[PDB]
């Protein structure tokens, strides 16, 4: 019958594109990290029902800042985003990815806490990964690991191995087209090309440094409303979503488009 995952009002380009969507989202610091450095919660206050999970994590050097605009942005269409800072600055994508799924345990953990403000408001079995650059390495590093993961959808990503055949997780890959810490030619691009088993896709900014998804960016309509469809199509089974997922979207910002086995 009904899609039971299915949380807000019919979406347009318009609402998928604005600041914000539909719903109201508040914030907490996590008081005691749980295997890795820090994390701030995003949720949703009014979504009408349970709502999936979703961690994001920095690139080497990096904190929440990088990847914070991510937070109200996916809260607000009806997710639960712990984004994090890892135990070192410098950890790698392994450490990266393990991190990461300490954080969704934790947001597991804390949906069980009747102190929190998001007790009883996750869906624990419904879940997601982001991060930047080692950050998104260690994205496609959980997803591999952890196939139950609903949705990855990494930015210039970055691992020592470009394989990641073994995912069977839908991969949507933000790349930035001047890359110049991790080429889209080295990076991002051969590890879209690696991926044979599941529903994805590359989308590539024109002129974009390696920042270019990060909090602060210029393009903020059109990898917002990416982001946020895919998760929807594929943490919620939302096919109200299926065209904004699955299509190239009309716009001069991408410089390269590529999606396979999307429905």
């Amino acid at each position: 019958g009904a899609n039971p995952y299915a949380r807000g009002p019919n979406p347009t380009a318009a609402s998928l594109e604005a600041s914000e969507g539909p719903f109201t989202v508040r914030s907490f610091t996590v008081s005691r990290p749980s295997g890795y450095g820090a994390g701030t919660v995003y949720y949703p206050t009014n979504a009408g029902g349970t709502v999936g999970a979703i961690a994001i994590v920095p690139g080497y050097t990096a904190r929440q800042s990088s990847i914070k605009w991510w937070g109200p942005r996916l809260a607000s269409h009806g997710f639960v985003v712990i984004t994090i800072d890892t135990n070192s600055t410098l950890d790698q994508p392994e450490s990266r990815s393990s991190q990461q799924m300490a954080a969704l345990r934790q947001v597991a953990s804390l949906n069980g806490t009747s102190s929190s403000p998001i007790y009883g408001k996750v869906d624990t079995a419904r879940m997601g990964v982001m991060g930047w650059s080692m950050g998104g390495g260690g994205s496609l590093i959980s997803a591999a690991n952890n196939p139950s993961l609903k949705a990855a959808a990494p930015q210039a990503p970055w691992h020592s191995s470009t394989n990641f055949s073994s995912v069977t997780v839908p991969t949507l890959i933000f790349a930035c087209e001047n890359d110049s810490i991790a080429p889209v030619a080295s990076s991002a691009l051969p590890i879209y090309d690696s991926m044979s088993q599941n529903a994805k896709q590359f989308l590539e900014i024109c002129g974009g440094s390696h920042s270019c998804a990060n909090s602060g960016n210029s393009n903020q309509a059109l990898i917002g409303k990416k982001g946020v469809a895919w998760m929807k199509r594929f943490m919620d089974n939302d096919t109200r979503y299926s065209t904004f997922a699955c299509e190239n979207p009309n716009s001069t910002a991408v410089c390269d488009f590529r999606t396979a086995n999307c429905s």
